Formats: structure tokens, C-alpha cells, sequence
């Protein structure tokens, strides 16, 4: 389970001391929005660095399926092994965040779930009406995992430029609330 991730984090997320693992936290979450853009359902992605060095990734895709009739969203946020025999998954990000809030806008409803170190505080639950669809993940990297909790504008921006070329017409906004800086990365092909 996620306990093993918390015990050997660099094995899952990358080096936790040289900046690799910390920024991989963002890139693992973002990859899901990129997949949603490649699928043709997402045209806007934003990545926000907050003053407390937490991160919000938000997209305007279909939203994670809820599939309650344990929610599908809880499965993808908490299960490490999908079964059987590259890319570690958002469950690793969850395990290594001291708190993470997932908000889904889908099928006229807003669903949310909160976790601490990957452990759900409560089940995914509906909390209101919405007119959009999409997914938002707000995570706070664990300072007990990363001795340096500070994000690098240059590192994120370099990777976002590479990502932008893969999806023409998909805007990726990088917003740094620590400094007031923001930049829209948008490739037109
Ligand atoms: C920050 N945004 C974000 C994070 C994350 F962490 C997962 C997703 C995400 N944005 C998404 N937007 C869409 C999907 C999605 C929706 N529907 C499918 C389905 C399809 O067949 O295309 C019906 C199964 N796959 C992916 C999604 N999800 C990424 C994984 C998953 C899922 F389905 F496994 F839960 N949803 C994510
Ligand atoms: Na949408």
C-alpha cells in the first residue's frame, strides 16, 4: 500500500533531495490533464504555486469518474498496485502529500475528497451544483518527505513548454502566487 511509498519515497517519486522528486509531484498530476487533452476533452490546464508551496492543478476535462451506485476517484487516488506484473501514478503524489483535496465537476455536481498522507478523511461526496466539468487537485507536499519544499519556476516552466508542443491549442497557465508571476504556454499548430 501507500505506506511503502512513505517509507521509500525516492524509489517512487524520484530523488527527494535534489529537486527531482518535488517537481515530479507536479508532473505526475499534470500528466493526467495532458492525457485528457490528448483524448480531446481538455482545452485549458492551470498549475498554481501557492504561498505555502502547495500546488493546484486544474483542468476543464470530463472529470474523474465517480461511479458510485468506494468511488472510482478514491481508487485512483489511493491504490498503488493496479494488479498483475512507466509512470507511478497520482496515488504516489497523494501518499507524499500531508494533505490533498480533490474536486471533481461532472454531470451537474461537484464532488470532493480530502486525504492526509494518502488516507481518506471521508468518502468522496457531492457538495453542490456546477455548470462545468473538470478536475482539480490541490496538494501539499509533505515536509517530512522533502527537506526542501520550494518549487522552481524555471523547472516547471521548462517542462510545461515541452508539454505545450504536444497539444496544439491547449493553454497551460503557470501561476506563481509567491511572486505574482503568471505565464500562459500555448502552442498553435
Ligand atoms: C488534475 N486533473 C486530473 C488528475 C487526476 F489524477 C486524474 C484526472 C485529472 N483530470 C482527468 N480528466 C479525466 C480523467 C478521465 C475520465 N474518464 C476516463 C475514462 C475513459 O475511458 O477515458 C472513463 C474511464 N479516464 C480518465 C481523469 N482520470 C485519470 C484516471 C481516471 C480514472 F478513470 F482512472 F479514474 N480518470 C482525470
Ligand atoms: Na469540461
Amino acid at each position: 500500500g501507500l505506506d511503502a511509498v512513505r517509507k521509500r519515497p525516492g524509489m517512487y517519486i524520484g530523488d527527494t533531495d535534489d529537486g527531482t522528486g518535488l517537481h515530479h509531484m507536479v508532473f505526475e498530476v499534470v500528466d493526467n490533464s495532458i492525457d485528457e487533452a490528448l483524448a480531446g476533452y481538455c482545452s485549458e490546464i492551470s498549475i498554481t504555486i501557492h504561498t505555502d508551496e502547495s500546488i493546484t492543478v486544474r483542468d476543464n476535462g470530463r472529470g474523474i469518474p465517480v461511479d458510485i451506485h468506494v468511488s472510482a476517484a478514491e481508487v485512483i487516488m489511493t491504490v498503488l498496485h493496479a494488479g498483475g506484473k512507466h509512470g507511478v501514478g497520482v496515488s504516489v503524489v497523494n501518499a507524499l502529500s500531508h494533505e490533498l483535496r480533490l474536486t471533481i465537476r461532472r454531470h451537474n455536481k461537484v464532488w470532493e475528497q480530502v486525504y492526509h498522507h494518502g488516507v481518506p478523511q471521508f468518502p468522496l461526496r457531492e457538495v453542490g451544483e456546477t455548470d462545468g466539468s473538470g478536475t482539480e487537485v490541490h496538494f501539499k507536499p509533505s515536509p517530512e518527505t522533502f527537506s526542501n519544499i520550494h518549487f522552481s519556476w524555471d523547472i516547471l516552466a521548462k517542462r510545461i513548454r515541452e508539454l505545450s508542443f504536444l497539444n496544439s491549442g491547449v493553454g497551460i497557465l503557470l501561476r506563481d502566487e509567491r511572486t505574482g508571476k503568471e505565464e500562459l504556454f500555448k502552442y498553435e499548430g
